[PDB]
């Protein structure tokens, strides 16, 4: 066992290890989508801005979870950074519904993740995960909602001009 | 022969000529279009300083190849600068489709002109083009591909609102 | 007719456009003289920048009538830029005296150019011309005069050294 | 097809979707490194510090290909990025090893690309490999190179002090 | 074979090592001819300083060029630096001629060694080539064929008022 | 005879002109050394720079006998450059141990022309070399011999332990 494990369970080892996949993960679609919009028959590119900005945080995210197994005395097991769901993101809005749909699903794998630290009675771990993870996503969530409801307002996908204005005024 | 000239075959330096009018054409026609969004009937300020902007950029490109035809030793023959193939450009994204044709044809002479140099066995010659020529033509085609797709979006030309607001956010 | 037209006979429209191509005329055969000093043959790299410098100049004259043609509510049209009549400018003073029979002669168009305005009675196409034309040419003429008769007072251009001499301490 | 396209040849569009593949792959090789470095039995901060830029660098490389794609017309299509051939990187020296040996082989892709680049007669495709990742790889291998000898020669592996002293010295 | 060679021929590591020779040689004829201007009965202190600055340069190339090979995992065999052909280098004149002649003769070096690059598929070596010599020698070619062509204008080498005011002017 | 020379013996002269040739073969012995640490397998970073600066601080003092040389009136007569003794100079130690073995050398050679110009009543020249050369001879000496003894008592060179941490806190 490692010398500085202490209150630390196997299985809460495992659940940070996935973590890191999902963090990594996130910032792959995020860098997808943002060369999405750097395309020639695209061209948002505060679109690109923003969601490339993104793909960087997530990567932070992960290294901060990198850390942490570190700390505990886990060990990190690193596994393939699947690819994302689509090649192609069709639109300003239908991005960013994407990217509310991750993020939602990032925020669903960090509750089991607190769950299961306060089940292991493990209270460093169930507060790393509140103050470092758990409002970084409530706001995540929140901003891609916003833009969401901002962009179907204002009549995207159909309108580009909708998208483009959006791209300046608000991401811009 | 002057005493400077080393590797410098007769081919290249017709070909320097050639590429010394073409882009002396580019600076007259973006001269053409800036002018063009100048009238009171057209009136798109930004379009105007764009297109003088390119206009002037021209005018280096052209004095860039008049000082690689000395510097190699071959001699200079200038050519009359042909008038556009308009008088008229239209639209803001007319113009821009235009531009991005001009950027095409002057970026597939510099590659033949390049085939022409690496034929020749002249590497000073074709990495001067690669440097100074190939990636501000690859970067300009982008840029004004990027320009036709927003306007494209937007709704222009018929969207004079469009254009106007094109002029405004991305062009100044 | 243009909503901004006032006063503004067809004929001075037509004249502008001619004295628009006689600039830019202007501006071509100073980037020519301007190169011809640059070669390695001949080598005098003062007066190639201050060829050059005449080149720019007209340049902007040019496009301060274009800018005038839509003030007034005419149109441009643009013709060919002649290539000079020379390719080879033999000497700095053989090449100051053509500079010096250019700029004679844009003084003449300019001066009908004048007659014409105030025949139509139009004082402010007139006063244009005065006051961003005239004392120009007088001024640019009466420079070429100076240094014609300081080449030929020093001996050029059979005196290679005159002309390397006033290189350096009049234009240098 | 995309209307900045010109002289872009599918295949080495392939090729430049495989390359963006094996940036990603290296920035997550050394990420993987540098945690290794930063575990508590291990405890070699410099050395995961050296690990984490260069996983950063990587990724710098990556984002560069893919905008290279879209400036050339071409469609990036991403793939899983693979998880590391080892989790644990034994030693200082052992991980300098595999990161020359990464860097050679990802060099070698790159060899093959300008090759490609060339048989195809895209100079601009050949001046960019050249350009932005020949020198910087072999600067890369002469670098790995360096540390590797230096820790040969003093005694690494089995010198901790020897990994412990370079650490300071060489990577501190 | 060394840790870090990669698709470098034996041959073009033989014709760096010939390079070498080739740039400390031009360091020393510059060295030469700068004393030779030091001289009580020559006297000419910019032409002096001239050459020893170029002498300092042809340095610079050598060690550049000697940082390549090791770059490269060749290994640098020096040879002796064979004394210029000349002690007394006449006049200016005939010193610029001399070094005109020099620079061609390391181009034409240059050349040959871009073609074996090219020929063993070595795009690194090629473009280092190119980068970091070719344009480099291209300039210092043009230079002393303009300050051969002024000194033959001026007089020289029978009028040493030419040479003085040369020395004064041009490379003051 | 010059109209500066005074009391300076034709064995002067040619004592200087070979000391001059001594100077610069100590220089690229040093050249031949800096390049060997700099060497992938050897890979002494701040032995290279020590031995670079002894190299441009060697032809600096060749070219100061270059002036004398001239300010005395006598005639400098180059002489090719040996190439060094060695290609590989084995260790730091080792290559230590040949520059003292060089400066020693180089030493003799300055007091035997210090000999002769006393010999030869030439107080100028005995002083010029006393104030410019002696001294710098015997600091150069006591130096290498200072990097001898601690590269020696610190286990050099089977200790590749004892170069590097030499390298860093001596030369660094
Ligand atoms: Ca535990
Ligand atoms: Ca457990
Ligand atoms: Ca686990
Ligand atoms: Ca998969
Ligand atoms: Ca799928
Ligand atoms: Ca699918
Ligand atoms: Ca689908
Ligand atoms: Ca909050
Ligand atoms: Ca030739
Ligand atoms: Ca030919
Ligand atoms: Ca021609
Ligand atoms: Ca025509
Ligand atoms: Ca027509
Ligand atoms: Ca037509
Ligand atoms: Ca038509
Ligand atoms: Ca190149
Ligand atoms: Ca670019
Ligand atoms: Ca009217
Ligand atoms: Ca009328
Ligand atoms: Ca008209
Ligand atoms: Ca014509
Ligand atoms: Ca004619
Ligand atoms: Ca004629
Ligand atoms: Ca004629
Ligand atoms: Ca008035
Ligand atoms: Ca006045
Ligand atoms: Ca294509
Ligand atoms: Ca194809
Ligand atoms: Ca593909
Ligand atoms: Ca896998
Ligand atoms: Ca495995
Ligand atoms: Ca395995
Ligand atoms: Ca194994
Ligand atoms: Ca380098
Ligand atoms: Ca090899
Ligand atoms: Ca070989
Ligand atoms: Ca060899
Ligand atoms: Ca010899
Ligand atoms: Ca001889
Ligand atoms: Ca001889
Ligand atoms: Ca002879
Ligand atoms: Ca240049
Ligand atoms: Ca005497
Ligand atoms: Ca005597
Ligand atoms: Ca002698
Ligand atoms: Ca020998
Ligand atoms: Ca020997
Ligand atoms: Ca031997
Ligand atoms: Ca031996
Ligand atoms: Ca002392
Ligand atoms: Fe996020
Ligand atoms: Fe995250
Ligand atoms: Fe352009
Ligand atoms: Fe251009
Ligand atoms: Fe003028
Ligand atoms: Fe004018
Ligand atoms: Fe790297
Ligand atoms: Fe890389
Ligand atoms: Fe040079
Ligand atoms: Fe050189
Ligand atoms: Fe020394
Ligand atoms: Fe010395």
């Amino acid at each position: 066992t490692s010398q500085v494990r202490q209150n630390y369970h196997q299985d809460s080892e495992a659940a940070i290890n996935r973590q890191i996949n999902l963090e990594l993960y996130a910032s792959y679609v995020y860098l997808s989508m943002s060369y999405y919009f750097d395309r020639d028959d695209v061209a948002l590119k505060n679109f690109a801005k923003y969601f490339l900005h993104q793909s960087h945080e997530e990567r932070e995210h992960a290294e901060k979870l990198m850390k942490l197994q570190n700390q505990r005395g886990g060990r990190i097991f690193l596994q393939d950074i699947q690819k994302p769901d689509e090649d192609d993101w069709e639109s300003g809005l239908n991005a960013m519904e994407a990217a509310l749909h991750l993020e939602k699903n990032v925020n669903q794998s960090l509750l089991e993740l607190h769950k299961l630290a306060t089940d292991k009675n493990d209270p460093h771990l169930a507060d790393f995960i509140e103050t470092h993870y758990l409002n970084e996503q409530v706001k995540a969530i929140k901003e891609l909602g916003d833009h969401v409801t901002n962009l179907r307002k204002m009549g995207a996908p159909e309108s580009g001009l909708a998208e483009y204005l959006f791209d300046k005024h608000t991401l811009g």
